[PDB]
């Protein structure tokens, strides 16, 4: 039953597939990368 507790702050990135997404965290949650895995809000 887990959920992606991503930030509210807008981050409209260019993606990796060539597509626009709401925030970078949302793309990672959905199943797409941005080559930015070294700097993300994910911190369990």
């Amino acid at each position: 039953k887990k959920v992606c507790a991503c930030p509210k702050i807008l981050k409209p990135v260019c993606g990796s597939d060539g597509r626009t997404y709401a925030n970078s965290c949302i793309a990672r949650c959905n199943g797409v990368s941005i080559k930015s895995e070294g700097s993300c809000p994910t911190g369990i």
